[PDB]
């Protein structure tokens, strides 16, 4: 058996079937066996509900480590934001792409420029 399909300490015999201990279930030990007082008690919802992502981004359950603290998921972003949670507009005017002294405006995975007089060009790059 590679070397353990099986979460939470199952044996596994072979392609390969996990025999789970007390407590455990499929898919490869990772589930919950239960009796009367389990319901009742409270459940939590996933790390991705209530959706942590901002701006459209995708929870995923991952192995996700900020700091010291397993938070089991991370953040897929659309184009043009980034942070853990996607909260940022990313600012595409920090490389300086409107040239010769050209004025750069933020927009969503873009960008415009002003040009100051004589140069012209989407990116100024035109005298
Ligand atoms: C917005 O971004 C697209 C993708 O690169 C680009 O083709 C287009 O020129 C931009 N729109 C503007 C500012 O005209
Ligand atoms: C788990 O907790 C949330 C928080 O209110 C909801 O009550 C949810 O319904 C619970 N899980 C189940 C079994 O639906
Ligand atoms: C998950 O991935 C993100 C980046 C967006 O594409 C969402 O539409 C999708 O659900
Ligand atoms: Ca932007």
């Amino acid at each position: 058996c590679d070397p353990n399909p099986c979460e939470n300490g199952g044996i596994c015999l072979p392609s390969f079937s996990c025999e789970c201990p007390d407590g455990f279930t499929d898919p490869n030990c990772s589930s919950v066996v239960e009796v009367a007082s389990d319901e009742e008690e409270p459940t939590s919802a996933g790390p991705c509900t209530p959706n942590p992502c901002h701006n459209g981004g995708t929870c995923e359950i991952s192995e996700a480590y900020r700091g010291d603290t397993f938070i089991g998921y991370v953040c897929k972003c659309p184009r043009g934001f980034n942070g853990i949670h996607c909260q940022h507009n990313i600012n595409e005017c920090e490389v300086e792409p409107c040239k010769n002294g050209g004025i750069c405006t933020d927009l969503v995975a873009n960008y415009s420029c002003e040009c100051p007089g004589e140069f012209m060009g989407r990116n100024c790059q035109y005298k």
